[PDB]
């Protein structure tokens, strides 16, 4: 699934600092993805989703999505590792920082984005 004009906030899950472990952050999916390998943990930066399009909750847990800050074309590929209530979704700061390459997304609080899910590979 894909959609556009979607608003990415930011939460400061730190899933790096805190060795990639879905409990530590209180991630919604850490109940079914938790022990997961390590390697799959951290394979992609993790991101909240609640969008228009798609799969959200349980059935999201774990899926991938390429998404383009519309405004500068930049882009990234995050891990679903929770859910959110705000329409869109919310990405680790430091996902957040590497799409936000003209810094307006700071200033204002949020980022416009393009998602479309992708297959996670290995």
């Amino acid at each position: 699934q894909s959609a556009s004009n979607v608003r990415a906030t930011y939460h400061f899950y730190n899933a790096q600092q805190n060795g990639w472990d879905l409990r530590k952050v209180s991630a919604y999916c850490a109940t079914w993805d938790a022990d997961k390998p390590y390697s799959w943990r951290s394979k992609y930066g993790w991101t909240a989703f609640c969008g228009p399009v798609g799969p959200h909750g349980r059935a999201a847990c774990g899926k991938c999505l390429r998404v383009t800050n519309t405004k500068t074309r930049a882009e990234t590929t995050v891990r679903i590792v929770d859910q959110c209530s705000n329409g869109g979704l919310d990405l680790d700061w430091s996902v957040f920082k590497k799409l936000d390459t003209d810094g307006s997304g700071y200033l204002r609080g949020h980022l416009i984005v393009n998602y479309q899910f992708v297959n996670c590979g290995n």
